[PDB]
């Protein structure tokens, strides 16, 4: 009888003013938009749409605007305070987790690094492939028997697409490859948010 | 297999010493009573009784003694720190939510205001109908696919009964109208707590 | 479809670096061991093993290294800040709770006290039997319809074994009596953690 709940570990694309935990996380989508976007309600987000329309509950949305998977941010800055690998332990007690990241690592120019599936050092976690592997490894152990789905944004560099896809395959994690997402200011529009939700449902109907 | 969990967004009637989140919320019911009441145990509360007896789990009880639904309190004081519309975002991750409020808005003499179903300003949420509507609107979005039930106390002014009932109907929220609840010092007694719990079951059953 | 979640209220034996809530709790098991033990991963702990292998989810692990059930610690120190009866209210919203304590009360030499099933004072809760009853009483009310299991460590003094067993019987709580748990530095080894997990599965099947 009890419906499965979903948490989100995301970035700008999964933020919405007043729905972020911790509440100090940076927001991209406001009720009264700050940037030029047509999205003005949480009901229009990809995650609220998917959760509400597929009979799920909302658990924790730990999304942070401009966050990278790894600890190298924009202009080589240290993003250890806001990275996905730092925030992965605060997602409540969900039944399903969506990971929606890697866009910022792609556009920040974070070093891609080498594939590393164990013995991660502090130096390694400043590069992408070791941080992506460390994320999935630690989350599989932290969230036993929780369904984990990686959402891969459309329009990223192929080196990030292939890295995300290879590391997800290593850990047997489903990687949902988003395509043709309609964007405004490089972020999903109302149409784009609907396309993300319908593409997740397509992937669930196939899998 | 996994049993549904319940959270409460209440006021004096749903408080019990040591069961409130955040733990800094004002309590009405203490283990050793400080008010004239016969209730001395959490096992006697309407919410513990309903949850335990109908095979549910307890999630979060966010109840605050004397808290109003809107931001106008007793003697026209600003209750923005304790109102239901301020505390509605901290109820854990439940399967069911009970909202049990409007008694303090009724006895504080909070301005009733006009019905407003969008564009709520800071000024509007100091009045009852806009705050009621803002509460249900925001909670439906914050708690998708969570069963929400408004519990309406017995003995309130008809302007508050009718406002609560009209705003619940707008948002398609069940409003359980409590009747003849036995009280001591204006708060449910052991009998009253049992009557609240039995009246919720009969609403569920029908 | 939604799987039951489990929370742990433990001591040294249920700790693991990075899996404790609150994160300020004392840890015994580190990734790189500080004490002489062969355990180096959360995957080897009795609780992660049981949860992962019996198709459950992890809720909250509130374990504190060296914490006592009652408020008297080692060398008659006041353990009111870290006792089980102080920490019992912060276990999330689980479907099942494991209580794994009393080892420290046994080796600290905490006063055993008299059996007391009501009217507990601050003075009473410095002794074992009143604190152990206060723990089960308050947790049954705080966690309605949650399955509660007391795990009793092997090799403790019989006065503690018999007290725990009598107080669990009073409150109709299952007391899982662990036997022959393989230990290193007085704490479960990899073998010991597997024996705890298999003995919980065995108890669950016969009850």
């Amino acid at each position: 009888q009890s419906l499965k709940s979903i948490s989100i570990l995301g970035d700008s694309y999964s933020t919405f003013e007043g729905y972020l935990q911790p509440d100090t996380n940076s927001i991209w989508y406001y009720v009264s938009p700050r940037q030029q976007t047509d999205v003005t309600s949480v009901k229009q987000t990809w995650w609220h749409k998917f959760i509400k329309e597929n009979n799920y509950r909302l658990c924790v949305n730990n999304s942070f605007s401009g966050a990278t998977i790894c600890n190298t941010g924009y202009n080589q800055a240290d993003y250890s305070d806001r990275s996905f690998i730092t925030r992965m332990d605060k997602l409540g007690c969900p039944d399903i987790i969506f990971i929606f990241g890697a866009t910022n690592d792609c556009w920040a120019g974070s070093p891609l690094g080498d594939y590393k599936y164990e013995g991660w050092t502090k130096e390694d976690l400043y590069t992408f492939r070791p941080a992506m592997a460390y994320l999935l490894d630690h989350m599989i152990d932290r969230y036993p028997n929780v369904e984990i789905y990686f959402l891969l944004n459309s329009g990223l560099k192929e080196e990030f697409n292939e890295s995300v896809r290879a590391i997800c395959n290593h850990y047997n994690i489903d990687c949902i490859e988003l395509h043709d997402i309609d964007k405004k200011s490089g972020h999903p529009s109302i149409k784009g948010m609907e396309q993300i939700s319908e593409q997740i449902k397509m992937f669930m109907r196939k899998t």
